[PDB]
């Protein structure tokens, strides 16, 4: 009999450490009365969708039902006052949140000929190596100490949760497949999600490597005309700077008896017409004062 | 995908037919397994397609 | 080799110069504006197709 | 890659010895061509990348 | 790498410690210099990356 504890778009996927910190400092009231407690423990939940602070105050319905008790660890608060550590330890339904009373109806039916039941976690298995290698979302090193040949998964639901955690799916997607029974069904739901989640995952990272591939393409098509472009500089252009602006003034300006204050002014601008750029309005305005 | 008790039930027909007979049955009926699960894939593709298009541009627009 | 690569990269713009060029065919036209246009075309092919800069020159070209 | 000239000039050859020589001939001077081509095109892409790294080598001063 | 001038000052050392302690120093210089080398080469290759990748959000913030 505790209040709800304030999520906050801190989802809290099963068998998956994650930290919760709430900006009102209430709930510091609740943790510090706990402490106390012999077996310290914080109850876990999941929002419903149009998230909103007074609502969770307000009413007690827009909390889901699911809930996933756990132990609390330790008290850190480096930065914020309110740091809490919340696993996923023991997932629980509440009939009524309303009316507390809880009941550990966790149900993991499952066949007695278990010769085929394991051959979806290898596809599944293949999978989330295909998705975290082409969107890597975490270190390799967890997919190496939980491997399925080790034997070691005395909780395979557990590793399928997790396996599925690494999804990008929205909270309602995951409260879907919680409200699944069925193994099956929940299994299926978890990797056709992973797919989605990772197309679109996919679709964000391909638009940036696209830029890379439009640059490199317009630098080759003007690397191919760079080298028509150097034949043509040694043949076309002839390496001579005759007929040019520069030339092209200097000869307009040769036939001129002229005085020496103009020929250091336009050598200035001759050599700011050098330096800058042809394209640049500056460029356009210093010819123009040239000519 | 047979199970492995399958592929000892079919190596335990000795007859060439009666064995080729057993391996048609467990095709057909992987087969049948494979159709369904595709037509269920399908239909709950179908059922996630009914999301609106209008929910795919709020996430390019994001 | 030289020619064939003059023709290789013989539109400034994709669709653009040729268009402009014969569009200039039918004019009876000043030595200025023909140079300048030659300028502006060349900046055009130095320039990317969908830079600012280049959309200006392209408004100014039309 | 030669002409259709070279190879009517080939095909009018009657001696084995006279087509299969103008054959080779002409193979030797396709690698002629291609690697006229890939030399220009190398030594540009050393100077281009040349000219890259100059501002690279500005931006090492810096 | 060091100078012939280190080399000689080593080879005017007679005590077989002081010469091996003063190729060590040596050793530890030219160490020094191109750690120095590579750390600054790294760091100019990894900030004209940057830029490009910078060239590209840029496309982004557009």
């Amino acid at each position: 009999h505790l209040p709800l504890i304030a999520i906050t778009r801190n989802p809290v996927f099963p068998r998956f450490i994650k930290i919760i910190e709430v900006k009102n400092k209430k709930l510091v009231e609740l943790l510090r009365r706990k402490v106390r407690l012999a077996q310290p423990y914080v109850g876990v939940f999941l929002k419903r969708d149009d998230s909103n602070e007074s609502d969770v105050v307000e009413s007690l319905d827009e909390i889901y039902h699911t809930g996933t008790f756990a132990q609390i660890h330790e008290m850190q608060d480096l930065g914020d006052k309110l740091r809490m550590i919340v696993m996923g330890h023991r997932r629980v339904h509440i009939s009524r949140q309303l009316e507390m009373v809880e009941v550990e109806n966790v149900v993991h039916e499952d066949f007695q000929v278990t010769e085929e039941v394991k051959a979806l976690t290898a596809e599944i298995v293949k999978t989330i190596r295909d998705i975290i290698a082409l969107n890597p979302l975490y270190r390799e090193s967890v997919l190496q100490m939980m491997q399925a040949g080790q034997r070691v998964v005395d909780n395979p639901i557990y590793l399928s949760d997790m396996g599925a955690a690494l999804t990008g799916a929205e909270s309602h997607e995951l409260q879907d497949v919680l409200e699944e029974t069925n193994i099956p069904k929940r299994l299926y739901k978890a990797l056709s999600l992973l797919k989605k989640e990772f197309e679109l995952s996919k679709l964000q990272q391909r638009l940036g490597r696209e830029v890379e591939e439009k640059i490199k393409q317009t630098h080759r098509k003007e690397l191919l005309q760079e080298q028509l472009k150097i034949i043509k500089k040694e043949l076309g252009l002839e390496k001579d700077d005759k007929d040019a602006i520069e030339e092209k003034f200097r000869e307009r300006l040769k036939e001129l008896v002229v005085p020496k204050h103009v020929m250091d002014v336009v050598d200035e601008e001759l050599s700011k017409l050098g330096l800058l750029d042809n394209h640049s309005s500056e460029f356009n305005v210093t010819r123009n004062y040239l000519d």
